[PDB]
């Protein structure tokens, strides 16, 4: 592929991380295919991979999902089974699920590291991206304590150039008032494509929502074939099979 070799070269000069991670044509690829094939843009996105992990460790050394298995059985996160209709994998977060006095704010951003490392091994996942749905119904202050000036910032690296997943829409339904607020602390660290690609729809999302992501939302979400709590099993289950995978690229 247009760049792989050079890509290489560029990181064992660089002298990037030795392991985990050994530089194999598919683990290259995912930074090709996020960028297009740009190298000198695939190239950036790489070693902002590498910084963001070092600067971070609290949530990107372990993947192992022990850490988090309690939040995964609570409810809190799910992968539909079926692409949106440009070919993107789809992901649900539901607030309401995380308890904020068992699990911080680190562990459920660990969630969302471990389902990427997953996601991001599909070719159609590389070439079409993600969307992801997080209904915020039940969102409290506390959880908002939990999004401190870090943890916006590190949000925002994830969503724009420190993961090789591109980001093809973000949804937020059910977004209550006190929530602004803490939007208003992420945003200025978003660049203008991401902030282009959030869209709130509120209260009265069914409508909008199945407008974006007709036939394979879940009975929850004006979807007609399965549940919420379906794919919430079967993604955990997915992630507890992984769990040696996410040992061999952990540390
Ligand atoms: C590679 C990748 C990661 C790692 C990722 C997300 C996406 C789309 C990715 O492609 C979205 C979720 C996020 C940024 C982790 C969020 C963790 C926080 C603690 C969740 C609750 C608070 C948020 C304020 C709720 C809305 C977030 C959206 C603005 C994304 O992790």
């Amino acid at each position: 592929q247009p760049g792989l070799a050079a890509l290489r070269r560029r990181a064992r000069e660089a002298g990037v991380p030795l392991a985990p991670l050994p530089l194999t044509d598919s683990f290259l690829l995912r930074f090709l295919r996020a960028r297009d094939f740009d190298l000198d843009l695939a190239w950036r996105l790489l070693k902002n991979y590498y910084k963001w992990r070092a600067e971070c460790p609290e949530i990107s050394a372990d993947l192992h999902p022990r850490s988090i298995i309690g939040l995964l059985k609570a409810g809190y996160h799910g992968v539909l089974r079926s692409r949106d209709p440009t070919g993107s994998k789809v992901l649900i977060y539901r607030i309401a699920h995380w308890d904020p006095k068992v699990f911080t704010a680190y562990d459920v951003f660990r969630v969302s590291l471990i389902t990427s490392e997953l996601i991001v091994q599909e070719v159609e996942t590389q070439r079409n991206g993600i969307k992801a749905i997080f209904d915020l119904e039940g969102w409290q202050f506390s959880h908002a304590f939990q999004i401190t000036p870090s943890v916006a910032k590190k949000i925002a690296a994830v969503l724009t150039d420190s993961f090789p997943l591109k980001v093809r829409g973000i949804h937020l339904i059910n977004e209550p008032v006190i929530f602004h607020a803490v939007f208003s602390m992420i945003k200025p660290f978003l660049t203008e494509k991401i902030k282009e690609r959030i869209h709130m729809h509120g209260n009265n999302y069914k409508q909008s929502l199945l407008q974006h992501f007709p036939d394979i939302l879940p009975l929850e979400y004006g979807g007609e074939e399965f549940s919420m709590e379906d794919i919430c099993q079967e993604w955990t289950n997915f992630i507890m099979k992984s769990e040696d995978y996410l040992s061999s690229i952990s540390e």
